[PDB]
């Protein structure tokens, strides 16, 4: 249909529909945890930020596969972005945690969309996965595994004094 | 009970919840529209480059109503961010014309916030709507509206290029 | 009657000469306040230039408030300003506390001064104290919010270790 | 014989030069259209520039395919760059037309090439193919859609106006 289409299977077409929302999503959650964060109960300021600029960079990299949908001749089609599964996000080592899980999840759709692009030889999609997503999912679990075993080991979420100097030192 | 509510009632902390859930709605219509003029059987850039601005200043109002939410002593409850009901937005003419009616629907609501506000002897949130909403919505719909009236004058959507033009020297 | 006067009702005049009074008194509490974290027995160096801050801001709004009076055609009445009912203000998070309360108890004086002020038919002294009041108490109110809850996680007040090392890390 | 060869199969080596060929040969159909749209009966300076500057990058990528058969120890082997097809490209849009058919030609004879790479198990010669070839063709191909696109949207080729406003607004 498309002029431009070229080697791009509807599943790797719907597949990165579904990575796109997945991106989306991510974004919201990361919003909602920022916000929180900036409840007068909390006053996390620089959680808020770290939690918002993760979550300008989700929006980015949704955008970017819309962006890579068109570029191949696909269509981009958009789904509802469910709300998240939780409106308070208890503590910052909690939100923390929820974070490495959800890019622990973000991961393992990525890993999937690239054995699909490999099966299906499509090797422009497997390399745009690996060098826009792979390694940035793999630096971002790192530094929120990083994160977590700090606070941890500051005896959060039991010391508030750990999650503010936290905020202040490493966030900061 | 928040140490720093005072004067906020709890219809218009549900209301600016809805509020925070439509402006979301309405970046996401834009996010679409914008990427709809980025597939390869449309390609006017400055048309994607428009709504993609659009987006993401939609994207900071939801994200300032939520601020005031927290600055007011409520409670942020989001909501899923329901998906545009459309996919393929046809024109630029007919995308003008959508986000048209979308931005004179969020200014409605944005009215009947600001009359439930002022029903609650409440003037921070009458004035911050005022402030940060009104204007900005009446120019961002007169400026929708001469887009409209320019490319309806121009020959759009008969002539493709009425649409060329217009993204060039009206969006660029 | 003045040459500059109109639709400048007595009883807003008069509220307002209250409200000089009580943006005084502010700065008064703000200034013992002050001083009290400048004891060679509580030496908190930051807090006391946050509440010396704090009291000039107030002096600065009271003084505003005469600017507006004269600007209205109304005569300026001073009341004695009443000595802080505390000399002792016990340690940071108390004196946070007592800020936060005594900015709620302005705050709603605001709002009765504006209900007046639109009771009355005068939209001039409803905007100027929206404007220059309203949007302010309320980001006021809510950073004393956020320094009480910081200060309470932080295991204030028994910890003179969470005032010390929030007096360097959020007050510096 | 090389001391420097390893891993690198003879079909690889082989697939190289053909892919050199193909690459001098899209450089000679670029120069032969940009000199077309220099004619004194058609005069469209931009095409001819935009034409030119594809000839020039694909002769660049040419010549890092000779570096790279020189770097894994194979041996250039060149041949006859051909003629290009047409002498008279007809017209702007005819022109990009049969540069986006080209150009899907020559991506699918790189695709050939990555896929007989990781056959040969050629990971530096696939990653090669990937980074810096076959992102460069998609965008290409974007590119000349998007071209084609707006050339037809605009009436062209019966519109000379058409060609000529593109050629100032697109390519100037
Ligand atoms: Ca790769
Ligand atoms: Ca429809
Ligand atoms: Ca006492
Ligand atoms: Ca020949
Ligand atoms: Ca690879
Ligand atoms: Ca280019
Ligand atoms: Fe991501
Ligand atoms: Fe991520
Ligand atoms: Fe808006
Ligand atoms: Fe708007
Ligand atoms: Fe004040
Ligand atoms: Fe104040
Ligand atoms: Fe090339
Ligand atoms: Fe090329």
């Amino acid at each position: 249909t498309s002029q431009v289409r070229q080697n791009y299977h509807q599943d790797s077409e719907a597949a990165i529909n579904r990575q796109i929302n997945l991106e989306l999503y991510a974004s919201y959650v990361y919003l909602s945890m920022s916000y929180y964060f900036d409840r007068d109960d909390v006053a996390l300021k620089n959680f808020a930020k770290y939690f918002l600029h993760q979550s300008h960079e989700e929006r980015e990299h949704a955008e970017k596969l819309m962006k890579l949908q068109n570029q191949r001749g696909g269509r981009i089609f958009l789904q509802d972005i469910q709300k998240p599964d939780e409106d308070d996000w208890e503590s910052g080592l909690n939100a923390m945690e929820a974070a490495l899980h959800l890019e622990k999840n973000v991961n393992q759709s990525l890993l999937e969309l690239h054995k699909l692009a490999t099966d299906k030889n499509d090797p422009h999609l497997a390399d745009f996965i690996e060098t826009h997503y792979l390694n940035e999912q793999v630096k971002a679990i790192k530094e929120l595994g990083d994160h977590v075993t700090n606070l941890r080991c500051m005896g959060a979420p039991e010391s508030g004094l750990a999650e503010y100097l936290f905020d202040k030192h490493t966030l900061g």
